[PDB]
């Protein structure tokens, strides 16, 4: 009917398969852009069976890109760091189409545009502020999108709850605060806001006031939740930053975003500003699911763990 074509980038990815499945759940006309070589065939059925269109296509195909953008209403990227600046593709074709009521680049993390990191982190959020800027130079409408940690994937991380260990490890002191979301609420938000007009062209933080913790009451609550107790042992900062400037990349810049959320802090190191958005007190039908759910979760059906791509 009236609902608003959606076109997903990335959208068999970690986070990006949730984007999907709640703009099919929301009723939403679904495209999903994917490579023609991609080995996620049988997520790409569930997507199909699901009511989503599929497109296969390379991000350099301009024209392809051009007369699909003129079809759809609003553009989601949910790429990887590495195709952070093979954005500029995405973006090019939207100016040409023009006809994009909202585009949300490829975000859901930290506030880059108000938090710094550590050099290794700094340079790939810096290449998202690079998409920023050129989406406002354009003119083009848009909502930024601070989903903060992505909850299944720092739990798995963590905890490692999938290993009988009797150690955890712990970042820094531990005591630095944290916001984490689950995967599946942070894609439903996602293509909520993205047709909100009380999102046009704002920064929106997924920050409820039930899903904030330190690593070291995770611990606590996780010990109490199987009744197992843990040996706790601590990475010193001071080595976290020492690693970050010695070991080569890719292997610095999981180091320095583990500084930049669990030492620095960095997704509850700010207030908010006048004009940012906060998710959670957007739809009263709706709520993130929260911490202790989250645990239960792992208690009774764990979801597997991941490692993004650098
Ligand atoms: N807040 C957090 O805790 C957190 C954690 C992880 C990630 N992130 C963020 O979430 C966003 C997405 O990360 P992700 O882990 O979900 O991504 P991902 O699963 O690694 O990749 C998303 C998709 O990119 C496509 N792709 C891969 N290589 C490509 C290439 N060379 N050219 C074109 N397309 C390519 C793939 O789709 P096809 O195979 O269909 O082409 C893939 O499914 C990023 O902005 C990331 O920084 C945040």
């Amino acid at each position: 009917g009236m609902k608003s074509k959606i076109l997903i980038f990335g959208g068999t990815g970690y986070i990006g398969n949730h984007m999907v499945k709640g703009s099919l759940k929301l009723g939403h006309p679904t495209y999903v852009f994917t490579r023609p070589n991609s080995s996620k065939t049988t997520l790409l059925d569930e997507f199909q069976s699901l009511g989503a269109i599929i497109v296969k296509g390379e991000l350099d195909e301009h024209e392809k890109l051009v007369e699909l953008m003129k079809k759809v209403d609003v553009v989601i990227s949910a790429l990887a760091f590495p195709q952070i600046l093979d954005q500029f593709k995405i973006l090019e074709a939207i100016k040409v189409a023009g006809n994009i009521k909202r585009f949300l680049p490829s975000d859901f993390g930290v506030e880059e545009d108000r938090i710094n990191a550590l050099p290794p982190f700094e340079a790939l959020i810096e290449r998202k502020r690079m998409i920023r800027r050129a989406i406002e130079e354009a003119n083009i409408p848009y909502t930024y999108v601070s989903a903060n940690c992505f909850a299944s994937y720092f739990i798995n991380y963590l905890l490692r709850p999938y290993d009988p260990k009797d150690e955890i490890t712990v970042y820094g002191t531990g005591e630095a605060k944290f916001a984490m979301n689950y995967e599946q609420d942070i894609g439903l938000y996602t293509i909520k806001v993205a047709t909100d007009p009380r999102a046009l062209n704002r920064v929106v933080i997924y920050r409820p006031s039930t899903n904030i913790i330190t690593q070291l009451e995770l611990i606590s609550r996780w010990e109490k939740k199987i009744g197992k107790k843990f040996k706790k042992i601590h990475v010193p900062e001071e080595e976290i930053v020492a690693l970050t400037k010695e070991l080569p990349e890719p292997e610095n810049i999981p180091i320095a975003i583990l500084h930049c959320l669990f030492i620095d802090g960095a997704t509850m190191s700010y207030d908010f500003k006048e004009n940012d958005v906060e998710a959670s007190t957007l739809y009263p039908e709706l709520k993130f699911t929260t911490i202790d759910e989250l645990l239960d979760i792992f208690v009774h059906d764990p979801p597997p763990p991941a490692s993004a791509a650098f």
